[PDB]
C-alpha cells in the first residue's frame, strides 16, 4: 500500500519540517527516504518491476507528501511525470529498457525539458546533430526540477542550426552523470525551498541516438495533433494542482492541532475556550469547506484523466481537451483554496503562532511560489473559453 | 432512464418557465406532466412498482427538474424525501402497503411536518390520541411542502395534552382528501413561487391507529440514537443542496446562450465580440469552476448517502455525523454559488437581459428564497465543530 | 437645507415604496412631490432663481432619494446632470434663459441623448439641417432617462446626411410638449422599474438655431480636448455610483429595522435573541464596513469634482483623466458593496421576510439592472490601466 | 515639513530594506536616522519643543515609513501613541516636564504596558507601593514593543498585594536604563522582523511618586467613564491600520515596478507586453480600489479623531464610541486590503520575483504577524454590534 508507506515518511519528516524549511538547500536525506521506500518507482508498471499504480493512487501519495513537505512534494510529483513522458513519445523498446533501469536502480528521475515562455529560437539548450543520429546539446537550462540529484535527466534541445531540422524541439533520457552536465546548487526562493529547482549547464553533451525520445520535434507534433503526448500538461497540471491541496491540508491539520492545544481565547470577548469561540468555528468551517470542493473535484479529475490514459491512442482531441478544461478548474481551484487557507490559518492561530519555531507560514511560502509556474489568470480564462465558445486550450506544456 | 425523462419534461417546461414565474399560484399542468412521467415512484422499490433509483440517481432527475425550474425542482425534490420516512420509522406492513400505493396510483406526496423553529410543545398540530388507538389532528400548520396537490399527507402531530404521551411527535400518512383537512393557496413569496408552500388547516381530523408511523415520538427516539431515521435530515438537505445547484446550471446555461446570440460586446473597449471579451471569458470560467468544487463534493455526499443507506440498521452515530458533516459542507457549497452565478451571470448579459421577457432574475430569486429555510451559518459552523473539535452535529429536521 | 427636504419626501415615499415597485409604470404623484419640494432647481445657480448647490451637497440629496427609492433617486439624480450640459458646451444667453426658465417654473429635464455602445453613422435619431439654421429630428431613441413626464427634453441627432456635417452629434434642449416628440410608456425591467426609460419617437421634429447647444459635434470635440465639457461622464458615473449606495444603505436599514423586530434567533443553536447571534453580528459588521470604505471614496471623489469644475476651462486633461479614474474607483466600489449588500441582507432577515408585502428583493433588483447601464469591469480595467500604465480613460458618454 | 524628512528616510532605508528583513535583530541605524531627523517630537506640541503636528499629518508620516519598511513604521507609529499616554491621565506638570525631556533629547519612547488578554490579577508584572508613595515592579512583561532601545519607559504593573490598591493598574513613565529594568532581544517572529517586541525583565525597579501617571487604576477609570483617557484604543488601533495601509501601498508600487522593468508576457497568450495584459491590468485594478476605499476610510477616521480629541475633557461617551467604531471599520478595511494585495501582488509578478534578493514576501509577512495583534473578527463583530444594536465597544485597550 503506497499511500501507507506515504503516511510513514510523512510522520518521519515532521519532525524536521521546521528546520528544513529555514535550512533550504537540498533534502539529501528526505530524497534518501523515498528512494529507500521504492516508492520512485510507483507509476513504472508492474512487468518492469514498478507498482504499476493508477493516477488517483498516485495522486492520493503526492498529497500525502505534500502535506508534510511542499518542496518534496514538488520533487516527488514532478519525478512521476518524466518517466511516462517515455511512453508517450518514446519508443517500445526505450520503453522496456528505462522502466526496468528507474525499477530496478530505484532511480530518481529530473528535469531540464521545457521553456515554458520562450519561443523554441530562443531556448537556451540547442540540440546540434551528430551523423552517428545522435545530438550534442549545449547551453544553461535556467529552470529545471530536480536535476541536482537526479538519476536520470529529461532534457529538452532545439535544433538552433539552420539544420533541415532547425527549430525542431529534441527530447532525451540521458544519464544525469554524463560529461558536460552541470546541475548548479543555484536554487534559491521563499518558498518550495528544497525542490532543486536551480539551472543545469550543458557542455558539448552527447545524446546517443537510442536516448533521443520520439522523431526530432516529436512533442510539438503530438500537441498540434492532440495525441498521447499531449497528455503532459493535464498531467503535469493535476499534479500541481493535488501538491496544493496536500499543502491546504497541511496548513489546515497543523492550525489545528495549535489551535486545540496553544491557542488561547479572546477573554476581552468573554470567550473561555479557544475551541468555542463562533468566530474561530466558522473559520475552520469556511477552511474546510474550501477543501472539500477543491479536493472533490481533483478526484474526479483523476479519474478522468485515467479513463482517457487508458484510451491509449484511440484518445480524441475532444476527450484531451474535455480533460484539460477540468484539470484547469482543479488548477484554479487548489490554487486560491490553497492561498487563502495557508494565510487564513494565522487568524484562529494567534500572535503566539508566528514564532519562527512553527514555521507556519512555510505552507503559504510554498503555495505562493509554485502557484506563479503558470498563470492562474489563463486556465479560468481557458475554462471560460470552452464554457462560452466551446473552445479547448491549445495544447503546449501548461495547457 | 428517468434522467431522459426529466430532461424531456425540462425541455417542454422551459417554454413556460418566464410566463409560470411571472404568474405564480400552483403549477396545475406541470405537476401532471410529472405524475405522467411515473417519476413520482423513482425511489419505491420496483417490487413495490417503483423504479427502485438509487439516491444518485434520484438526485440527478432531482438537478435536471431543478435547471429548468426551482419550483418544481424542489416540489419533486420534497415529495421524494416523504415516503422514505415510511422506510425510516414505519412498519414493514405500513411499507408495503403504502409504497405499492403510491407506485400505482402515481401519488404525489405532501408534507406537514416539521416546524423547525418551535418547541414541541409550541407546534400549531395538537394530536389528540384516540381510545381506538389513533388520534385527532387541530390546528394550522403554517409551513408545508407541496400539501396542495398531494394525495398522500405526511403530518406531525404533537400531544399537546397532559397525556402521559405528552410532548411525544406522532407521525402519520393520511390521504390529503381526508375530512377536516384543508391545504390552503396561501403561498406568497418573491421566489419558489410555485411550490405550495402554504398552511394546512387541521379540523378534528382522524387519523387511524394503522395510519401512526412507528411509535409515539418515534422521530425523536431516532434522533437522539442516531438510529436510521436520523437520515431524514441528511437527506432533505442533500435535495435542497441539488436544488440550488440545478438552478445554478440553469441560470449558467441560460446566461451563456443569451451571451451567445443577444449580447452586445462593449464597443468604447474595443471588443467586437461578446464572447471575446477577456473580463466575459474570466466570469464564465469562475462561474464554472465554483459549481465543478460544489458539483463534485454533491456527488460524492451522494455515494455517501448511499452506503450508509444500504447499512440498513447497522448504521453507526459515526455513520451517521460524518455524512451530514459532509452534507452540511455541499449546503454551505451550493448555497454560496448558486447565489453569486445567479446574480453574477446578469454582468455577462447586459442591459437588455433586464427585460421581464428573460425573467433572468427567477433564478437568483428562487435560491435566495430557499437558501433561507434553515441558516447556512450553522451549516458553516457544524463543519468547523467537526474539523476543529471532532463534534458531530445534533441530529434533528435540520441538521 | 436641501437634504432636509429630501429626508421629508423619503419619509413620505417610504410608505407606498412596495407598492409603487410592484406596479411599476410612471410615479406620477413622487415626482410631483419632487416638483413642489423646489428640489429640482437644487444645481441651478442662485442667480437664476436656483439653490446653486455644490456637488457633494447635490450628490448628498440622491443619496437621500436613492435610499428611499432607486427610481426616484436614479430619476432625480439623471435630472441633474441634464441642465449642467448647458453650462458645458451652450452659450451663456443659452445659459441665463434655461436655467431660468427651470428654476421659475420647476422644470424636469429629460434626457434622450446619448447611444452609448452605437457607432454615430449608426444611431437612430437623425438632425437634418434646415436652412434657418436649426435642424428637424427623426427616429426613435431607444433608451431615454425620464423623456416621459419632461418639460425640457435633451436630444442628440447625428447629421446622417452626407451634408458637410455628416457624423456631427447635434445636442438640442426642446420642450418635451413640442409637436412629433412621442415619449412612449414603453419601459420594462425587472428592477429601476420607475425610471421612465423608454423610448421616444421623434417625427419631423423642429429644433430652433437657438435651442442647439453649441456648434456642431460641440461633445465631441470637448472629449477629445478634454475640455470643460468632457466632465460629463465623471458627474453622471458619480451619481449613478451615489444612486447604488443609497440603495445599499436602504436595503441595510431596512434589513436591520427587520432584524431587531421581526427576525427570530435560530434556537437549535440555544440562540435566544436574533440581534445576539455572532454570524448574525458579523454579518452587519462587514455590510457596515463595505459601505464605509466605498462611502468614504465616493465623497473624495466628489469633493475632487468640485475642485475640477471650480477650475472652469482651465481644467487640464490631467485633471479630468484623474477624475475620471478616481470615479472609475468609486463606481466599481459602489457596484460591488450593493450587489453583495442587497443580496446578502436576506441571510439576517430570514425565510419570512421573503414575503412579497416586505418588497426587500426590490434593493437587488434596483442595483443589479442599473449596474449593467455600462460594464463595470471597463471601469475596473481603466483603474488599472491608470495605475500600471499612466494611462486616463478615453472621454466619452461612459468613460 | 514631517512628511518630505519620513520621504526622505523612506528613500535611504529603501536600499537596505530586504537585507534587513533577512537579518532581522534590531535596526540600529535606522532608528539613529529618525532620531536625527527629530521626527520623535512629531506629536508634542511646538511649546515644548515639538513639531505640534495634527493626528492626519502624524498618520502621514508612519505611513510613509511603513511603505518603506513594516518594522519601523509599527516602531515609529508605536512609540507616537505613548506620549499622549501623559496628557491623557497625568498631570500637567508631568506633561510639561515629559514632553520637554522628550522633545529637547530627541527620546524614543517604548513600552510595556498592557496584556491585552490577561486578567489584571494574572499580570506577569506586580506594582508593589512603597511608603514614599512609589512602587516596586517585579516579572516579565512577556510582550512590548520598542522597549529595547527605548530612553524613557511606559510601564503597567498591577497591585497584586492584598492592598487596599489590590488590582489597581499603575501606570509609570521611567528611564529604560534604571536598574532592574532588563528589555531582552527576544523577539522572533516571521514578520515585523525589527520592531524589538520581546520581553522585558524587571528587577526590584523602583518608581518614583512623580514618575506615577494619574491615580492609581487610572486608565481603567478612563475607560469606564469613557474620558478621555478612553481614546488610547482608537489611537493605537488607527496607527496599526495605517501601517497595514502603508505596506499595502510599499508591495503594490514595488510590484508595479517589477511589472513594469523585470516581468515577462505569458506569450502562450500571445501577449506582447506585461503591462498590456487584461488580467494583469484587471489586478492591478483591483488593488489600487481595495486601497482607495481604505485610505479614503482612514483619513476620515483620522479627521474624526482630530476632532474628538480637540475636545479635551468635554468629549462624550458617544463621541468616543462613534469613534472607536469608525476606526474598528479602518481597521478591518486595512487588515482585508493589506493581505489581499501583499499576498495577490505575486501573481502579477511572476515566478522570477520569488527570488530571495527582492524579498517581495516581506510585505506580507509583516502584515500578516502585526494583523493577529488582536482578533479582527472582533472588530468587525464590533462594527456589527454598533450598526444593529447600537451598541458601542466596551473601552479597553483595544476597543
Amino acid at each position: 500500500d503506497p499511500v501507507a508507506v506515504a503516511r510513514g515518511l510523512a510522520e518521519k519528516w515532521r519532525a524536521t519540517a521546521v528546520e528544513r524549511d529555514r535550512a533550504g538547500g537540498s533534502a539529501t536525506a528526505e530524497r534518501e527516504d523515498l528512494r529507500a521506500s521504492g516508492l520512485l518507482s510507483l507509476l513504472v508498471p508492474r512487468e518492469y518491476g514498478g507498482w504499476g499504480a493508477d493516477w488517483p493512487t498516485a495522486i492520493e501519495v503526492v498529497r500525502e507528501i505534500a502535506a508534510a513537505d511542499g518542496s518534496l512534494g514538488h520533487l516527488f510529483g514532478y519525478h512521476l511525470t518524466n518517466a511516462p513522458m517515455i511512453e508517450l513519445i518514446g519508443s517500445q523498446e526505450q520503453e522496456e529498457h528505462l522502466y526496468t533501469q528507474i525499477a530496478q536502480n530505484n532511480w530518481w528521475t529530473g528535469n531540464a525539458s521545457s521553456e515554458n515562455n520562450s519561443h523554441v529560437l530562443d531556448w537556451k539548450v540547442s540540440a546540434t546533430p551528430t551523423e552517428d543520429g545522435g545530438y550534442v546539446l549545449n547551453g544553461t537550462k535556467h529552470f529545471c526540477s530536480g536535476a541536482k540529484g537526479s538519476d536520470l535527466l529529461f532534457v529538452f534541445g532545439v535544433v538552433q542550426d539552420d539544420s533541415p531540422q532547425q527549430g525542431a524541439i529534441i527530447a532525451a533520457a540521458i544519464p544525469t552523470s554524463r560529461a558536460g552536465v552541470t546541475p548548479n546548487d543555484d536554487w534559491a526562493a521563499i518558498g518550495m525551498r528544497q525542490t532543486d529547482s536551480g539551472s543545469t549547464d550543458f557542455h558539448n553533451v552527447k545524446v546517443e541516438p537510442d536516448e533521443v525520445l520520439g522523431a526530432p520535434n516529436a512533442f510539438v507534433l503530438a500537441f498540434i495533433q492532440s495525441e498521447r503526448g499531449s497528455l503532459f500538461a493535464p498531467i503535469a497540471q493535476l499534479i500541481f494542482a493535488n501538491v496544493y491541496l496536500g499543502i491546504a491540508h497541511g496548513a489546515l491539520d497543523a492550525a489545528r492541532e495549535y489551535t486545540r492545544t496553544q491557542a488561547r481565547p479572546w477573554t476581552p470577548a468573554g470567550i473561555q475556550q479557544a475551541t468555542e469561540d463562533p468566530y474561530t468555528i466558522r473559520s475552520y468551517g469556511e477552511f474546510t469547506i474550501a477543501l472539500q470542493g477543491a479536493d472533490a473535484a481533483a478526484r474526479e479529475a483523476a479519474h478522468l484523466l485515467q479513463t482517457v490514459w487508458d484510451k491509449g491512442d484511440a484518445l480524441t482531441p475532444e476527450d484531451r481537451g474535455e480533460l484539460m478544461v477540468k484539470v484547469s478548474g482543479v488548477k484554479a481551484l487548489a490554487t486560491n483554496a490553497a492561498l487563502n487557507i495557508s494565510s487564513g490559518v494565522f487568524e484562529v492561530i494567534g500572535a503566539r503562532g508566528t514564532h519562527p519555531r512553527y514555521g507556519f507560514d512555510r505552507f503559504w511560502r510554498n503555495v505562493r511560489t509554485h502557484s506563479l509556474h503558470d498563470p492562474v489568470s489563463y486556465k479560468i480564462a481557458d475554462v471560460g473559453k470552452h464554457t462560452l465558445n466551446g473552445q479547448y486550450p491549445i495544447p503546449g506544456f501548461t495547457s
